[PDB]
């Protein structure tokens, strides 16, 4: 693949997407979840006492460029999962771009959800204002300062399991074969460390199910999580029923459903009818949208797998366009 290009693997029915990253010297390949919702780069290590036997573990002794660090780290994600350990320093190769002396976080303990997951850790693509340890420069920070990318951007394509899955991140550029039409520029509010945008309105058919609301572009979240009232409004438009756990039960037959259309900065972006159904279990389908007790929306994979996004950390801003398919 081209320079800075990292092919992604689609896990399950668009649950999450991970890519290979080489760490250390000579180095081992790790499968990391690329998460724009966090800013820590942590991986399972041989110091971990409750990690999965299926995960590839970083071994300090096997890297000639390992450098000890006396600091510890601890992180707790929204979905309740967590991990903790010690910091370290080593080289990280991202799609051919060798970041030297990147601060990496070695897990000594991780939640069962991680031990049973398909990845060996996470690569945080959020802003450095939310790194769990103050003073830690993120991979994007270092790609920029070390001159590995000429433009402070990364293009993101997330495929659909129904179309063969896959996906691809391009650091320092983007691929126009992945989207149709012109890209629309959208300003980003990074005041909270996330890629926050404003959605002007949401419609289903001729019905305006929601007015302007704020949300964050989170590749680390599977569903489109909307604030209580907005989620209920959308649910009524599709006749979905509340499961009482933040998710909805929706008809498995999406042939009759109209797409959920978001109006952003004057352009229309949608969640296709097929994307309205996340998973089917024993004849029952769970909706691609859910609800949380937040005042803002978490715009996850359900939306991203339908729209190509170019993240620009420098401005900051994003450029969006409907995916080609």
């Amino acid at each position: 693949a081209g320079v800075g290009t990292v092919p992604m693997t689609d896990y399950g029915n668009d649950i999450e997407y991970y890519g290979q990253v080489t760490i250390g010297t000579p180095g081992k390949k790790f499968n990391l979840d690329f998460d724009t919702g966090s800013s820590d780069l942590w991986i399972a290590s041989t110091l971990c006492t409750n990690c999965g036997s299926r995960q590839t573990k970083y071994d300090p002794n096997q890297s000639s460029t390992y450098q000890a660090d006396g600091r510890t780290w601890s992180i707790s994600y929204g979905d309740g999962s967590s991990a903790s350990g010690i910091l370290a320093k080593d080289n990280v190769n991202l799609g051919g771009l060798l970041i030297k002396g990147q601060t990496i976080e070695l897990a000594k303990r991780e939640a069962a959800s991680f031990a049973s997951g398909p990845n060996d850790g996470l690569l945080g693509l959020g802003f450095d204002t939310i790194t769990t340890v103050r003073g830690v420069k993120t991979p994007m920070d270092n790609l920029i300062s070390q001159g590995l990318i000429s433009r402070p951007i990364f293009g993101v394509y997330l495929g659909k399991a129904k179309n063969g899955g896959g996906g691809e991140y391009i650091f320092g550029g983007y691929d126009s074969t992945k989207f149709k039409g012109s890209l629309t520029t959208v300003p980003i509010d990074n005041s909270r460390g996330w890629w926050g945008i404003t959605v002007d309105r949401a419609t289903v058919g001729t019905s305006t199910v929601a007015s302007s609301f704020d949300g964050i572009l989170d590749t680390g979240t599977t569903l489109l999580i909307l604030p209580n009232n907005i989620a209920a409004s959308v649910a009524r438009a599709y006749g979905a029923s509340d499961n009482g756990d933040g998710t909805y039960t929706i008809s498995c037959d999406t042939s009759r459903f109209k797409p959920l259309v978001f109006s952003i900065n004057g352009a229309s972006f949608q969640v296709s009818p097929d994307s309205l159904v996340f998973e089917e279990f024993q004849g029952q389908c769970i909706a691609g949208f859910g609800y949380g007790n937040w005042d803002f929306a978490i715009i996850g994979d359900t939306f991203l797998k339908n729209n190509y996004v170019v993240f620009n950390q420098g401005v900051p801003e994003v450029q969006i366009a409907p995916v080609a398919e």
